[PDB]
């Protein structure tokens, strides 16, 4: 089987915007959430071939990453915070979904959202 093609980085046609709430997210969320312990699953998209995975991209139709949502705030992909906070759903959602609960990568999943909806928290109150 094969991986289907990660999602986009940059997109020549999409308006891109640098807000005081994406770089809290780039400069401190995703900073924390990169060095914890139970990053490292996160940090590049699933390879479902590699783990040999049943099934995995005809059930995970959006998939996300870390590794994804730091160079699209690298190259300024996003025009709103929203749209970033969105991703970091998508991946945890999406973890609940093909995982088992209380099975070890949704245990990892589940510290890694408590520490991200902790220092959402701090987000500067209004997006300028
Ligand atoms: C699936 C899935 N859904 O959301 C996420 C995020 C995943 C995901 C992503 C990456 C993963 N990577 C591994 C993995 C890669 N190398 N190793 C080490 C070694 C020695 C080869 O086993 C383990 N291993 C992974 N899982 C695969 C499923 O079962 C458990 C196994 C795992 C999880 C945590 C620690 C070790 C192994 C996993 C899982």
């Amino acid at each position: 089987s094969m991986n289907p093609p990660p999602p986009e980085t940059s997109n020549p046609n999409k308006p891109k915007r640098q807000t005081n709430q994406l770089q809290y997210l780039l400069r401190v969320v995703l900073k924390t959430l990169w060095k914890h312990q139970f990053a490292w699953p996160f940090q590049q998209p699933v390879d479902a071939v590699k783990l040999n995975l049943p099934d995995y991209y005809k059930i995970i139709k959006t998939p996300m990453d870390m590794g994804t949502i730091k160079k699209r705030l690298e190259n300024n992909y996003y025009w709103n915070a929203q749209e970033c906070i969105q991703d970091f759903n998508t991946m945890f959602t999406n973890c609940y979904i093909y995982n088992k609960p209380g099975d070890d990568i949704v245990l990892m999943a589940e510290a890694l959202e408590k520490l991200f909806l902790q220092k959402i928290n701090e987000l500067p109150t209004e997006e300028t």
